[PDB]
């Protein structure tokens, strides 16, 4: 194979590694996909291009592929389709060759080309991975498992990921694109400061130089407090590392940001949700659906430990859900009817979206001064705003306090929920989710938890689906909250 | 001068452009400008280095700026040392020619080396400037006159500043860096969008490619929201281009973010703040100051159509004084008397820090969703937080509207003495102010405005200094609020809209 590397691959791979199902596509046409192939196959350096506009990219198919390709616009525009087979003979403006080590050193030394690209077949992807010819691999990875009888092959331990996009998705399938690859003083000098900085101790992903999944933001932030953060104890309890101020943006037409670098408890979140959504305070309603995450605060020895020797057991006081549902009202007990008492702020902000969506008063806010005493924890996602433009739902959240391990993707993912609930009752597309952090910690007894999942390659996100036949936001139920194609590593224990 | 160009300078420059007094430096050390010199001046390119282990930049210095340099502390280390004299012949250590074309010629063929460096002085500087031989002047920009009779040459309409550092700050004066300079394709498909974008319609200076000015954070977001914003009708009547969610930070120990592309009125903020921290909602109180700021606000027509028809003019309702002070006090007008009403956040929030720096309750939040009723025209910047790390004291607010134009300059300066003054009565030193945009836009009538703001570069960011003797946040007065150093482009004028 003298002279025959150097070779790309372009290849687009469901979950369980099919590429092909009875000689054709497995999935419903991605037409991103096909943009995104051309685009990376004609691209010609300036320079190249500027002494011979002429030159062309080389693209080769084995036998079965081209034949799959619509027999109407066979010769892709704009580049040299060459084809191989030891069986078929000649094909109507294409190279054809018998094997591969032959068909790189006739082009490389007689066909004027800038680039060779290989396109297909998994007998032609085989032999060029099993042998060592190719230094590249750009990779449309979906999210879904498909039926399929062609399969690409497993790639070396000798690649890896260097470029991840944002994750995309079309109603059947999320996915984005990477490249799997093979292993100015100035700038330094105008900080103004040490031009010898050592190296942050903790990097995420530190291979991914192109970084443009989303997930890389918490990552970041999370070896940005590992690396820079300063203990903050605390006499009776978990230490932690804290850094201050952050904000991070998801674009919730794309894809639904539920973390990838851990299995996130998503049934956990959205039951939360619709908790504060009722406005409830009793924590026993979560215990009902064996959700965990409200019992400690809820506790006998933590409520006497606090003041609250008077108060119920999980009677957690005037929080979140009261708040939305009944800010200004007198708090009693858990029980009370509070039927009309109170400001409804996620009523109301859902009608004045309604009426008047260039409102600049789009607040629900959290933070009742005069309520603190009576939690025991003050609010921590204490107060959000809605926005609308185009048509497009946006939200921005200011969280006081982030316990970046276990707490954040709670609030990511619940929040983006809300938005896209609120959106769809209002009859608005989706905007963004902006999500400011002020103090951004990590306990100590998680930071072997999140030096691990820094290290974690992100998938594609998900995508969400809510049931489209919910009008009213009261009327969303688990079953009306679909998460579709969540892929993720595994779980990551975290006290 | 054949084959004696691309000579870099290092030069520290005041306002007045002096550089020297009776042969010495007019200023006292300036940390970062030492560290500076030494890191730019010694640098050698990694693969340079390959190439050569042992190889070395040269600087060059003329006669008096050598004599001003201690004997002991030649040659500077790690770089080839050049003196130009007649009559100096010989320096232990350094290299002596009678000029700079002599010097540079027989460095260029003889003596093998990276970058030459021209480290002064005046005279110097001038033979260099006068005949074409630099390429690129590595300059820090001291915002105060010195008394001096020594200069730098004015610098040549051929140069432009490529890039500005932070700003930086000692006891004595303000300062930044800036360069001045005589005149992959992967990253494009990753991004999964079109591979040919039309470049934005509105670029801040876009001559400077290093922008590390904190000013810049400010700049981009008025060129992003002029390049990509959303025409979006308001309260005001006067339509504006809207875009969302934005966050800036300012290193507040470094120096005071007084915006510097156009002259900010700066007592205006001032007492604008001290209001607030009385406790004010009397419209008249700012008046009376020549302040008028919120004037429109506090007017019968805006009264009326508000539906507060009951109101005396410049009753501006519960509004950020009232809630900081006396937050769930039942509002009635801006002459009573609340002494002992309400929750006064401001004050609870220093006692807070003072306590215990790591409480759970360092919010003040003018957004009491059971006033609402009670206003013409909620708080905008309606929230913030405290945060201690360090013992240094950091803020963030979360700014529901916001006036580009107008308004935000103000915020950035006024959310920055807040923070200095509760540090201060704390006894803690300074982090950041955090500033956080939710809807940020700009009103159709200071497009023009903002359009000839962004071209122009900003200079070296002032300083704050308040008086030390203050221990009691009310006790603050404007003779206690000084910002040094403060240079400005002109003032810029921009109606306001209510
Ligand atoms: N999702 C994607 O990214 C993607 C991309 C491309 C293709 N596909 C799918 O994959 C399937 C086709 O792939 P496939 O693996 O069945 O067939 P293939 O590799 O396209 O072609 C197989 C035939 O081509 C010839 N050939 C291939 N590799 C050769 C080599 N290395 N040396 C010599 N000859 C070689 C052989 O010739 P003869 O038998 O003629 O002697 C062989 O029978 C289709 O379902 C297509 O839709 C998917
Ligand atoms: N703020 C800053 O960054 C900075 C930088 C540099 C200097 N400075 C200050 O500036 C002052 C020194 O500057 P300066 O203008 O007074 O003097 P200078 O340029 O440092 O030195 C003047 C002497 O240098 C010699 N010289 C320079 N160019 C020559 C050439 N082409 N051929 C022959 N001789 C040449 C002459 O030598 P002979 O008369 O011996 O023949 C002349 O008397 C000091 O106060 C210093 O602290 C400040």
């Amino acid at each position: 194979y003298e002279g025959c590397g150097d070779l790309t691959i372009f290849v687009a791979v469901a979950l369980n590694k099919v590429i092909g199902h009875k000689n054709q596509i497995p999935w419903p046409h991605i037409t991103h996909d096909f943009r995104f192939l051309r685009n990376g196959t004609t691209y010609i350096p300036p320079e190249v291009l500027s002494k011979n506009p002429d030159i062309q990219n080389v693209v080769i198919f084995g036998r079965k592929t081209y034949e799959s390709i619509p027999k109407a616009s066979l010769p892709l525009k704009n580049r040299i389709n060459v084809i191989l087979s030891r069986t078929v003979k000649e094909v109507p403006g294409c190279l054809v060759y018998e094997d591969l080590s032959t068909a790189i050193r006739d082009l490389r030394a007689n066909v004027p080309h800038n680039k060779i690209f290989i396109l297909g077949g998994s007998f032609l992807y085989k032999e060029v991975l099993d042998n060592g010819l190719c230094d590249k691999i750009y990779l449309t990875r979906l999210n879904k498992e498909y039926p399929g009888d062609t399969y690409f092959p497993d790639i070396p331990d000798t690649f890896e990921i260097t470029a991840i996009s944002p994750t995309f998705s079309t109603d059947f399938v999320s996915y984005d694109f990477v490249i799997y690859e093979r292993k100015p003083f100035d700038q330094l000098l105008m900080t103004g400061t040490d031009i010898s900085v050592p190296k942050p101790k903790y990097v995420a992903c530190p291979g991914v130089r192109i970084r443009n999944h989303e997930e890389f933001q918490y990552l970041d932030i999370l070896a940005d407090v590992l690396s820079h953060g300063v203990l903050k104890p605390n006499r009776t309890g978990t230490d932690a590392y804290s850094k201050f101020g952050y904000q991070m943006r998801f674009d919730l037409s794309r894809s639904f940001p539920l973390l990838t670098t851990k299995k996130v408890a998503l049934r956990s979140i959205i039951e939360e949700l619709l908790w504060f959504i009722k406005g409830s305070t009793n924590g026993n309603d979560l215990l009902a659906k064996n959700v965990r995450i409200w019992e400690l605060n809820g506790r006998r020895d933590f409520l006497d430990k606090n003041g609250f020797t008077d108060r119920e057991e999980h009677d957690l006081g005037p929080i979140y859900g009261f708040q939305w549902r009944h800010f200004g009202a007198e708090y009693l007990d858990m029980h009370a009817d509070y039927t009309g008492k109170g400001i409804d702020q996620l009523a109301e902000i859902i009608n004045r979206i309604k009426t008047n969506p260039n409102d600049r008063r789009l607040i629900v806010c959290s933070w009742n001064v005069s309520d603190l005493k009576k939690m025991a924890l003050p609010p921590c996602h204490c107060f959000f705003q809605f926005y609308v433009s185009d048509n497009k739902l946006s939200c921005m959240m200011h969280q006081r306090s982030c316990d970046l391990g276990l707490g954040v993707p709670f609030n990511i993912a619940s929040y983006s929920i809300l938005t896209a609930m609120v959106a769809q009752v209002c009859g608005l597309g989706l905007g963004e989710f902006v999500h400011n952090l002020a103090d951004a910690h990590i306990y100590v007894d998680h930071v072997d938890a999140v030096t691990t999942q820094i290290a974690r390659i992100p998938h594609p996100f998900p995508r969400l689906r809510l049931n489209p036949d919910i009008r009213n936001i009261e009327d969303f139920t688990i079953d009306d909250i679909v998460v579709e194609d969540y892929v993720s590593h595994p779980p990551i224990p975290m006290a």
